[PDB]
């Protein structure tokens, strides 16, 4: 009753038909059916084939004439590692059926097309570590998680490959449009929030659980998300992996879910070795202060998740989308620029979009290096805002930017070089600006 998005069955077009195993054996049947678990596979750990119909693993004997067998997954006695490169010429030579490359069955995709993927448990006694596929539990094996022992009908598996000796195990992560049983769920936001307190994971790693859950890890995007988020925390002593890294190398700061960098909250002497040391966490220590830390360290890890045109202008200014947009050449402070803009019926330039980024970088900037945008800290430092108070709905900045929110009280945003990036100044530098209005209908 639980979906196989990674079984498949494997076809012969030699000998025109389907991997089937019965009896002991492994043979080929000209009539292939989908439905039949006899020819139905899965790649599992340890370069190990699966076969449904049997539950046990394709082998074939150690270096004594070859052939091929269906064991328990257990078995040291036979050689059940498979490399899906090679595995179709193998069945060739060891299924002695004398007539052809092998494929998954009615895609005609090659045997590598599903390979095994690590799935990291959530709570439980093992620190999140991946589900071991296979794993006996009361002496049935198991391809994958399973309800079974367990009357609250959570999907689990274990991350020992025998659970009755090392009693290990784990939740399986389940991709839901609600936050029932293992989130915590902000009633303001709805959005909902995950801590695993007890898992010991690397930042790609974290990444990965919370992926498998539909979620992301963390992003703290406004002042009420980071009290709402050290409320949670109240009573722990942790560090906690976010979603905070400058990973991407032609990019700065950034959430992983691709929220817009618009609040911070690092440490006073945060972020420090820039080379290494490229993922953010969350310390309990400063309450809710953050760092960067080298992103292969095994830390607990907090996950996220939400279940949520023609115009024209006056002489000078160009249109986009509805709006009016032109440059201004005089160099003046930030604050002046705005001054500018305002005696103009515009404002300092918002942007929204990466297509307006783009007219912006494009058809307005143009030749000129660097000039002054909407986006500052002003009203409340550390927290970016556009000076037209439309809402930031995304950051582009360059790499290590922005560095200037600590050391310059009142925090500026430019636009520098071809690629329409972005830095942060202090206000009082002297720079072009662009300008943005409401355009007119036709
Ligand atoms: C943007 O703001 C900066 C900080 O407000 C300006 O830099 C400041 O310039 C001041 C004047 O040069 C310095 O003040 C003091 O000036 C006397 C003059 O005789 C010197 O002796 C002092 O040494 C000097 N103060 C110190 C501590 O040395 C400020 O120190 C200096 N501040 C910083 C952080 O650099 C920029 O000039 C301003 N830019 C523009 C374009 O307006
Ligand atoms: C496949 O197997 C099922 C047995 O559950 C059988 O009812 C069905 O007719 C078979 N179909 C084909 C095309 O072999
Ligand atoms: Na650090
Ligand atoms: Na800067």
């Amino acid at each position: 009753a639980l979906p196989e998005p990674n079984i498949f069955l494997i076809f012969s077009h030699g000998l025109q038909g389907c991997l089937e195993a019965q009896g002991g054996q492994v043979r080929v049947t000209p009539a292939c059916n989908t439905s039949l678990p006899a020819q139905r596979w899965k790649w599992v750990s340890r370069n190990r084939l699966f076969n449904l119909g049997t539950m046990q693993c394709l082998g074939t004997g150690w270096p004594t004439t070859a052939s091929l067998g269906m064991y328990e997954c257990d078995r040291e006695a036979l050689n059940l590692r498979w490399h899906c490169r090679t595995l179709g010429d193998q069945l060739s030579l060891l299924l002695g059926a004398r007539t052809g490359q092998w494929r998954i069955y009615g895609s005609e995709e090659d045997l590598c097309a599903l390979p095994y993927h690590e799935v990291y448990t959530i709570q439980g006694n093992s620190h999140g570590k991946p589900c071991t596929i296979p794993f006996k539990y009361d002496n049935q094996w198991f391809h994958g998680c399973t309800s079974t022992g367990r009357e609250d009908g959570h999907l689990w598996c274990a991350t020992t490959q025998d659970y009755g000796k090392d009693e290990r195990w784990g939740f399986c992560p389940i991709k839901s449009n609600d936050c029932e049983t293992f989130w915590d769920k902000d009633q303001l936001t709805d959005s909902c929030y995950q801590f695993n307190f007890q898992s010991t994971l690397s930042w790609r790693e974290a990444w990965a659980s919370c992926e498998q859950q539909g979620a992301d890890l963390l992003s703290i995007t406004e002042i009420h998300e980071q009290t709402y988020i050290n409320g949670l925390l109240t009573g722990y002593s942790s560090t906690l992996w976010i979603g905070l890294n400058d990973l991407d190398t032609s990019g700065g700061w950034q959430w992983s879910d691709n929220s817009p960098l618009k609040y911070l909250n690092w440490e006073s002497d945060q972020p420090d070795n820039p080379s290494e040391e490229n993922c953010g966490v969350i310390r309990t220590e400063s309450s809710g202060g953050w760092q960067n830390r080298d992103c292969s360290i095994a830390l607990p890890y907090v996950c996220k998740k939400k279940p949520n045109v023609k115009v024209e202008c006056e002489p000078s200014w160009q249109p986009f989308q509805g709006h009016c947009y032109r440059l201004q050449a005089e160099k003046r402070s930030w604050q002046e620029s705005k001054k500018a803009c305002l005696r103009g019926g515009g404002d300092l330039v918002s942007i929204h979009s990466m297509a307006e980024l783009e007219f912006i970088t494009k058809q307005i900037k143009q030749e000129v290096e660097e000039l002054w945008i909407g986006l500052n800290d002003l009203k409340l430092q550390m927290n970016f805002e556009w000076s037209d108070g439309s809402l930031v709905s995304f950051t582009h900045w360059h790499p290590f930017e922005p560095n200037n929110f600590r050391d310059s009280l009142e925090d500026c945003v430019t636009i520098w070089g071809p690629e329409g990036r972005w830095n942060d100044s202090p206000c009082n530098q002297s720079l072009p600006s662009i300008c943005k209005k409401a355009g007119q209908l036709t």
